């Protein structure tokens, strides 16, 4: 029988993961027309855009903007990325419903993506937890959890420390993010099962890219080993612009279908989720990596000669 | 400790599956080229061509020469893919190692791909046993096994009834193939499962292709219930004509790599397969389906900024 921790959360992240490594501008009425269309779809959360530095990631400048143009649907959360203080108090001015915190494992990425070192990541974060507790809610990420696409190998006992820092700052909520692409199922099932016995499923996000095409086989592994919440982007979008190499997320429309014929539980209408997905190529100009948008699903049959 | 039963066989159909889709026509002798690199690679088997009609596969029609030229390991099977006993004939006039019979579980597929009834198939498989049994070896195949493009679902129990048919033939080389790319893990289990309490891992084969993005998740969900041999296409290539929207295999050096970084056995020379793959789009004048040969494995490090 279906039992209430079945439910696998699907959680949207193209509007800023995806858009931010688009070659071309997706103009401001049309990322808020996309969220207001991914808004309808069953999210429990979407990523719609990040408060960073406009000449790091300049196709989401117009966050705020964004942020102030999309119709919010009472049940869904909106999050906004956040590298610092700064982008804390301009999500919080656009009334973004949750902050995510972002810091890499890896010194050398932390370096190349926020021009910090982490040390410094987690004095900004200890500021804006002071300045800003009680007035919005938090969730912690660490980025390049799997491997760095610079130094290679990450110490999971790093990971966990900097899991436990968040914690100490009262976040918990935490995302372990496969920046690009490098986490196999082994790895996956090690370091989930850890990371779950210091926090609970409904606390912790997965955030898979597909780089090397274990994107999936991750998610089912983390699954396996009692994990729910998993980010993914409208058909395959995504990737970050200082990772080099860094490619999609794991494309929302497949993760669904994975689930739908597993038999595995989620909120979201396939469906419609593939018909917008097949929108995009029209908006960007470019065909996506979306199996789904490519083939439809199953039950799409073809007439007999 | 590693044993010997871990090791997953990888066995390449790129020659035949990947070349028979292909738009443009691959010239003779670089078919043969593609075959002698492949045979450097470590694979146990290799699908060098088809003996079906030209009218049907135009792209293979030259499976004669191809079988005639390459350079023949003696530690490798060289693979034709047969419909009927002309083919079975042919085959054996070019010294193919082994006769790789196909028939679909789907009625309405075989007819469409073999312009004949699962009967009528069958009627040839049987004279070719009758003619050709201690002259070659063979292995019997059921295409659409997962599930038909035409006709959806497809059953269990005539999936099963015909692998009995093949075992009553005395074959007991048996690969179950997801033509379209339709099956998902727990029916990819429960399927497996029971075909191995009929034949062994050292009889069974798989072969996915990932349509709907399954392909390497319905790998490993195999390899937990005991499957051991794989078919998959260098670079991903590959799709029926006569399947509507068939897509590429599994890509080998996606399938390897994710062997590679799990711990799981090959004999496959990641490295060189995947210099080999990055020389496709230079031969077929595109791109293809290969996560790797995009991104390079885990090790391929990049320069700090
Ligand atoms: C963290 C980050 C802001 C540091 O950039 P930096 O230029 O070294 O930061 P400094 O504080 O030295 O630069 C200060 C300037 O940037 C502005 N700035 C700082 N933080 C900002 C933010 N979050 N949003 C917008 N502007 C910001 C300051 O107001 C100031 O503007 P000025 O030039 O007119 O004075 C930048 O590296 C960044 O945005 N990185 C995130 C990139 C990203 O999102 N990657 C993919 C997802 S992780
Ligand atoms: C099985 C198949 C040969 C039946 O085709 P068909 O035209 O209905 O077959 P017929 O026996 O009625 O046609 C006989 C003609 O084809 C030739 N032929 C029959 N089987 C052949 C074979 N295996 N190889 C080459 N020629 C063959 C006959 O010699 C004859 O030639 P002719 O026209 O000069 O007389 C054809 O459907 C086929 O090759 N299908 C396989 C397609 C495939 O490989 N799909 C993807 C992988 S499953
Ligand atoms: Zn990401
Ligand atoms: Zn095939």
């Amino acid at each position: 029988m279906t039992a209430f921790s079945d439910l696998l959360v699907v959680q949207e992240v193209s509007p800023r993961d995806g858009l931010q490594i688009e070659p071309t501008w997706v103009p401001t009425d049309k990322k808020i027309d996309l969220i207001n269309q991914l808004s309808t779809m069953g999210f429990s959360r979407i990523e719609a855009g990040s408060f960073v530095s406009p000449k790091a990631i300049p196709n989401l400048r117009d966050g705020e903007e964004v942020f102030t143009g999309i119709t919010r649907h009472k049940d869904i959360i909106y999050v906004g990325l956040i590298p610092n203080l700064k982008g804390a108090l301009r999500a919080v001015e656009a009334n973004a419903n949750e902050l995510n915190l972002v810091l890499s494992a890896s010194q050398t990425h932390n370096l190349a993506n926020m021009r910090m070192t982490k040390a410094q990541s987690f004095a900004g974060f200890t500021e804006i937890v002071e300045q800003l507790q009680g007035k919005t809610q938090f969730n912690g990420t660490v980025a390049t959890t799997f491997g760095c696409p610079f130094e290679g190998k990450i110490s999971e006992r790093e990971v966990f420390s900097l899991v436990e820092h968040y914690l100490k700052l009262g976040i918990h909520n935490i995302t372990l993010a496969d920046t690009t692409g490098m986490a196999n199922p082994v790895q996956v099932k090690r370091i989930v099962s850890h990371v779950l016995s210091l926090i609970s499923p409904e606390q912790l996000t997965l955030h898979f890219h597909n780089t090397r095409g274990l994107g999936l086989t991750n998610v089912l592994a983390a699954y396996e080993v009692g994990a729910r919440r998993f980010d993914a982007a409208l058909g395959g979008l995504g990737g970050c612009p200082f990772a080099p190499g860094a490619s999609g997320n794991i494309c929302t429309e497949d993760l669904v279908n994975m689930c739908e014929e597993i038999g595995i539980p989620t909120t979201i209408d396939l469906d419609a989720l593939i018909q917008l997905s097949r929108t995009l190529p029209a908006l960007l100009g470019h065909d996506t990596p979306s199996q789904l948008a490519k083939a439809g699903r199953n039950t799409d049959l073809h007439p007999i000669p």
